[PDB]
């Protein structure tokens, strides 16, 4: 009841979700280097979120009697020219995630796989939130061009989102 | 501060920690496919603990004015002949991770880098617990040779260890 | 990420929701004039619900990086031959809102805009409830054809539903 | 609002759902005879759930202004070869139900009936869970093969899911 | 310990009880269609109660080390000429179950099966209540011949009895 | 108790207040697009306040045995040159609502309509407040001519005022 193609598509997205976690952990390291602790914790918190998304693929796969197969998680970028560029890369990446979700949806429909299509709805909706939440901070960063002081207030704002795990 | 050498080593161990998380996750998938849910959650909680180890390194690197750099995380193995052998693999893996920390401690000593050596004390003590805790379940698995009854009983026992993340 | 046609379809529906609100408000004034406070309050409530529905479109548009544009809200009918007929109007209107949601859904499907189709799923479900609730009352007003004592009893039953805004 | 065909199909499913209630009640009786109270209760609980599923259909039909019509509910099988074969037949049954939901979902997509399709989503997702929890127990049963000890421990484990009605 | 004939006659009644539920379920549909939610909900609660009667037999059968066997459940009528007539049908049905119970108690007496006669005492008392409670609504319904207003008010009263299951 | 003149004047102001709501809603959209979420929520809060003003007129018309008649609501402006320009437009709207109210005061005194004039005393006092609260912010925006720093700190202050209804 998972086709061979579907299963592979699902394990691929699971791998994509794990890669996103690593990308954000990477940006976390990057902002930590800048001394933007607030940004760093925001990004660690976003990594954990992505781990969560992978678990959803992981559970659905097992629920349909599939087998999960873990793949390498690529080396994420080390650096960005700026917090702005880093968020632009996050936004570009979220768009990439979405695109792959639509393709999975398109695949489920093409296979008349109602179950998988339906499981994907959650992701279609989540990605809307994901894209908006990155874009919002991205635009705020545009708005703070030659302004250290704003970057600092944004940092302080963003420190409100802390990773759950270190506890 | 940190020599260039010391920092490559810390970074490299950091990625070993991340690799273990991933290894344990793979073991989790393996047990899950076997319908051993208790084993699977124990492995996921282990996975999480490894992320915590990574983060200790991450934090120490930054305290010392260093820069985390994150490498690819190689595809773990997908499969094992048996619950027992999975745990034999885990026990070997912790043994290896303990050899890594010895190596790193020795490097610290050679460099007269007291701080890193001090930092590593925590891991020398942690690894004693890690190895011991893996050994306990391994022996129980040896004890359960050809007795599904006991395997079932062990699955339940280990279901008392849960990943904090899902909620 | 919203097509120019879609943003238009969405802004239009938003507007349609505000006009629903205004119509129900007109119906409140009608009942208020008949001294049927229970009906009048019920409509003030529905009016608020509809504003809510509009706000949902507004939020979604901004989330997908869109721009809401507000249009004129047309003058609603002042008067109805009777309670029953007013509810006959309200029902038909709900059916018109329903068909315009279905056309948006179909548009989203034509365009392969999965986000927008997933968002419309909420309104598809909502309208099922909306029609069923106007129909239930419509039907009791049929059953009270020339029997004021029942009209009086319904009015009291519907005062159960309060508009939230006055306090 | 409901095509004559859609209604026939919805009522058809409603009846499938009661038959499921009844089939699980047959199995409950079967397990009670074997002296397996845990299994038996699990099934009574499942029977209740299926009645819940029929009510989901009843309510949707009335929201949509159609008319429920009840049919005869066939005699279920009295007996199975073993706990395992009984759970295999439940698994096959759940598969047959899932296929009924899909065919219905298809019918709705063909009729451009967006309200009925949206209604059915709940069941699409529900069936995933349904098939999954039968499977999980069906494997627990395969893994018992020649072991009263384990079937006993399973019976106890399942006794934790109790039917509500008795209260 | 139960005679073949007794065992059939108990299982026979089990099936008669389940049919009751099924019949009350039809009436609930019937009322529901008419717009009378109170009467509908009353009938579902009644249906729910009849399932409890089936169960009492079921448990008694296994208590006596017998084996329940479930038979087809006939299609109930779809419609009645009026709520009163539906109530007349329910009254006539409860009168039917009672006789069934008297006949059952008689056979137990003839066969000198004290235990089953003892078990049936509960039903003899229950039917008095069953029959009385239906008659009472039946009469209130006679009292309301050509009066909608009372059908309304009655409906409201009945609504106070709610089926447990949906919760 | 109301002159055909008064009834018209009041219905007119009713309609003016409703257009006010819409004007501020439009402005909320303008700010939302700027990514100024505080400003946008403040404008929604102001929007709901205007609907309140609307209701006040409504209730009063009905207390004097009048009949409310709703008019079309004109399309408001889509945009402004700047946050400052938008508040200059807002202020200048409040002055126009003020003048409108003063004219009703005069109209009601012109025909010795004591009740309506005393009713209006609430609005004369409310408008003093409305204008001061818009002026306060308008000035604050002047004082921050070219200063994203300050425009950002302001946005944060105004976020403390939230629309009530979402809920
Ligand atoms: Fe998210
Ligand atoms: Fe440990
Ligand atoms: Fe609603
Ligand atoms: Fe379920
Ligand atoms: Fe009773
Ligand atoms: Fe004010
Ligand atoms: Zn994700
Ligand atoms: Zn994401
Ligand atoms: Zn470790
Ligand atoms: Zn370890
Ligand atoms: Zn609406
Ligand atoms: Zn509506
Ligand atoms: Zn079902
Ligand atoms: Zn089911
Ligand atoms: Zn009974
Ligand atoms: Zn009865
Ligand atoms: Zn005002
Ligand atoms: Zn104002």
């Amino acid at each position: 009841m998972l086709s061979e193609r579907m299963l592979k598509a699902l394990n691929d997205q699971l791998n994509r979700e794990l890669y996103s976690a690593y990308l954000y952990f990477a940006m976390a390291a990057y902002f930590e280097d800048l001394g933007l602790e607030g940004f760093a914790n925001w990004m660690k918190a976003q990594a954990e979120e992505e781990i969560g998304h992978a678990l959803r693929f992981y559970n659905y796969i097992y629920d349909r009697n599939g087998r999960v197969e873990l793949d390498e998680i690529p080396k994420p970028p080390k650096e960005w020219e700026s917090p702005l560029k880093a968020f632009e890369a996050a936004y570009e990446h979220e768009k990439f995630i979405s695109k792959s979700i639509y393709e999975l949806a398109a695949l489920a429909e093409e296979e008349k796989d109602y179950s998988t299509r339906a499981f994907l709805e959650w992701f279609i909706n989540e990605q809307v939130e994901e894209e908006a939440s990155v874009k919002k901070i991205l635009d705020k960063l545009k708005f703070a061009k030659d302004s250290p002081q704003i970057l600092f207030m944004l940092d302080k704002e963003l420190s409100a989102r802390a990773p759950k795990l270190p506890g």
